């Protein structure tokens, strides 16, 4: 029976973690290239993690089956013809999707990933084609898809040129630029890449979300808010440790995107004391409820709300109230957001 039966809305999820294992599958066999093994079972129980791991380890469930989708038009398009499709099953009525369009790429990317040989896909046709899936999903399945481009931390020679794809495909899908990677790297979010990149996002109206207090260092939320001047936090849990600024966040009303379900399996949050989202809970802040990576984690939507409605006494009214604040925290153009906004008023009466 499910937790919140009611439109949601979904802020924070990774595309390249929410791929069918069977399409992964599918396009293994056709391309010839191998994979650990040959169902959707085993498949799962490969990718999928039942208990937490860490940062590292989830991250190590890529390398499996990014080589099967990078570099194939066909495969571009059709993970985010099918994210759509699934997520429609879930009750989304708006979700904003995130990924590294370098990560998909086999062509002028350096270094190249996933031991790819060089072929012809680029990271400019990686956003064309993912655009073209998920405004192909947007029609078929009658919910709304926008995306965010990821900027990765351990590369700020990517940084600018993350920027000028979200520039040039501003609208027609992407909306935001995210920060990924490992927040442990001293410095990494003052790289001037990073720092000009996200400088060049507020001078040409590209929203701005990052990755930030996921495992500890509230220092890098910090960072991410004053320096990178982000509109929202992906998971910043830690930002509680320090006081001052978690109340700072608070009163400027900053986004937090919180992923629950992943946060237990990626050793982000230790089970043993309370989750973050608890005091944003009670703290009455703004926050949303997301899957993050339901491949690597097996879930959809209602994992993570199942989670907060069981183990942490979460009601009905505090589940609309933070769809509502994912909603005017989204990044569609103010028209667009009234009508997600005016649509979620009239099913919570
Ligand atoms: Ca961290
Ligand atoms: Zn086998
Ligand atoms: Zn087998
Ligand atoms: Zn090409
Ligand atoms: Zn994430």
């Amino acid at each position: 029976t499910p937790a919140f039966n009611k439109p949601k809305v979904e802020l924070h999820v990774h595309l390249s973690g929410a791929i069918k294992p069977e399409t992964i599958l599918y396009f293994g066999k056709k391309r010839g290239i191998a994979l650990p093994a040959d169902t959707v079972e085993e498949l799962r129980n490969i990718i999928g993690m039942d208990k937490p791991l860490s940062q590292p380890g989830t991250l190590a469930k890529w390398d499996y089956y990014m080589p099967v989708i990078a570099g194939c038009r066909e495969a571009i398009k059709r993970i985010a013809y099918e994210f759509v499709e699934m997520k429609a099953k879930e009750g989304v009525v708006y979700v904003e999707v995130r990924y590294s369009p370098h990560l998909l790429a086999n062509s002028k990317v350096d270094p190249m990933p996933w031991n790819q040989t060089e072929g012809d896909v680029t990271p400019d046709d990686v956003v064309d084609l993912v655009n073209q899936g998920l405004h192909e999903g947007e029609q078929a399945f009658g919910i709304k898809v926008r995306s965010i481009l990821c900027c990765m931390r351990h590369q700020p020679s990517w940084s600018l040129e993350v920027l000028e794809l979200c520039k040039k495909y501003n609208q027609k899908t992407v909306v935001a630029m995210d920060l990924i990677g490992d927040e442990t790297i001293e410095g990494s979010s003052l790289f001037p890449g990073h720092v000009e990149a996200y400088e060049g996002a507020v001078k040409n109206g590209i929203h701005r979300t990052v990755h930030a207090g996921e495992f500890g260092s509230p220092e890098v939320v910090r960072e991410a808010v004053d320096i990178l001047k982000t509109e929202r936090v992906g998971h910043g849990y830690h930002t509680i440790e320090d006081e001052a600024l978690y109340n700072r966040l608070l009163k400027e009303n900053m986004h937090f995107e919180v992923c629950p379900w992943s946060s237990y399996l990626t050793g982000a949050w230790d089970p043993k004391t309370t989750h973050a989202v608890v005091r944003f809970k009670n703290d009455k802040a703004n926050y949303s409820l997301n899957t993050d990576a339901p491949l690597e984690f097996k879930s959809t939507l209602d994992t993570d709300y199942q989670m907060t409605k069981k183990d942490m006494g979460f009601t009905e009214e505090e589940f609309k109230r933070l769809n509502i604040n994912a909603a005017k925290s989204s990044f569609l153009p103010e028209e667009e957001k009234k009508e997600l906004l005016e649509r979620l008023y009239r099913e919570y009466q």
